[PDB]
């Protein structure tokens, strides 16, 4: 079975925001909502698509980041582990 991961008080919040009903999750599916916060809020830079904008939104606090880029997941996954139950 895949390991199950829980998010802090915050990313909780936010993956409930999108959507979620739960408390544990794959981080298939932590990606999946942070996928669809990230859409929704239309973080994505309009020419350079790879880019979220966190600079105004929330989402910047919970990474601990301004910008970041979709194509850098062992970045992505660092971020989400400091927001994730040890
Ligand atoms: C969950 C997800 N599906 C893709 C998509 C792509 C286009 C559309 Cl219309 C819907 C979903 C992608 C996306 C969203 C927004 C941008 Cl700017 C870039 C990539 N994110
Ligand atoms: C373009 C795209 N690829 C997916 C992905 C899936 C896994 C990783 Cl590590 C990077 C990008 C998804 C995404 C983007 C940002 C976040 Cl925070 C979550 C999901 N959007």
């Amino acid at each position: 079975m895949e390991k199950l991961v829980q998010p802090t008080p915050l990313l909780l919040s936010l993956l409930k925001s999108a959507g979620a009903q739960k408390e544990t999750f794959t981080m298939k599916e932590v990606l999946y909502h942070l996928g669809q916060y990230i859409m929704a809020k239309q973080l994505y830079d309009e020419k350079q698509q790879h880019i979220v904008h966190c600079s105004n939104d929330p989402l910047g606090e919970l990474f601990g980041v301004q910008e970041f880029s979709v194509k850098e997941h062992r970045r992505i996954y660092a971020m989400i582990s400091r927001n994730l139950v040890s």
